[PDB]
């Protein structure tokens, strides 16, 4: 029974983060699409020409639109990748067998699209991103906010359980990104009819220092998932620190 996994990266990363998980899923016999969102990875757009969350997510939407009538996909997204899942879920609910959120923001159709971020801010210190730097971009009447991950933040708070090779790869590949907060503040929210009809799964990364477990648990407790799994020694980048475990969870959740 072949599955088609669509993998979705978080902010400032790209499809390349899945380079270890993708062959493990293909070895198991499945199809995998690892997408670069706009201005991520080797996607040719520049961040300063991306002003909406919809524009940002468009490469995932193109994958979603090209799934044939016979078919469904399994979605996996980490970190801010969860917001793009939510948009795919709202738009193509019938094309998705299960949406898996790994150490990610899991939207709630009862709240606005900013609420997860407001809740983040509420539980996490304003200095949580260490040497990351932020600057406004776009139109001065509604400015966007871009971020670049600092090498210390990445070393200590994202890749602390990964090899130095993976952290190095990351420093060579990471690009400016945005959480699109003021765009999301104006977006229509997801609905129980569409988004809320899709089966959800959650995978905990217990050693994630950028998105603490009490937080991931809050998502599960306040929104709920049909299936939850935990990877005890995954950092924020569980697909790199624990690719076999992620693959094991993903195959359990799907089969």
């Amino acid at each position: 029974q072949q599955k088609h996994f669509v993998l979705v990266h978080g902010g400032c990363l790209g499809a390349w983060i899945w380079y270890k998980l993708k062959p493990l899923l293909e070895s198991a016999g499945h199809k995998v699409t690892a997408v670069d969102l706009s201005a991520a990875g080797i996607n040719p757009r520049r961040l300063d020409e991306i002003h909406t969350f919809r524009d940002y997510s468009e490469p995932l939407m193109e994958v979603m639109a090209s799934i044939p009538p016979d078919e469904k996909v399994v979605l996996l997204g980490h970190s801010f990748g969860g917001m793009s899942l939510g948009l795919a879920m709202e738009t193509y609910p019938e094309k998705i067998s299960v949406a898996v959120f790994m150490s990610a923001m899991m939207p709630d159709p009862n709240h606005s699209l900013t609420y997860p971020f407001e809740k983040y801010n509420e539980k996490c210190p304003a200095d949580m991103m260490l040497d990351s730097q932020f600057s406004t971009y776009g139109n001065p009447e509604n400015p966007g906010m871009s971020m670049i991950l600092g090498p210390q933040f990445m070393a200590l708070k994202m890749f602390q359980n990964c090899s130095v090779e993976d952290l190095e790869l990351a420093k060579m590949l990471t690009r400016p990104g945005s959480l699109f907060f003021q765009d999301l503040a104006k977006a229509k929210k997801f609905s129980t009819e569409r988004y809320g009809s899709v089966k959800r799964a959650y995978i905990f990364c217990n050693e994630d220092k950028s998105f603490p477990v009490e937080f991931q648990k809050w998502f599960v407790e306040s929104v709920g998932a049909d299936k939850v799994k935990e990877i005890k020694e995954a950092d924020a980048m569980g697909m790199l620190s624990q690719p076999r475990e992620v693959c094991k969870c993903l195959l359990d959740i799907s089969d």
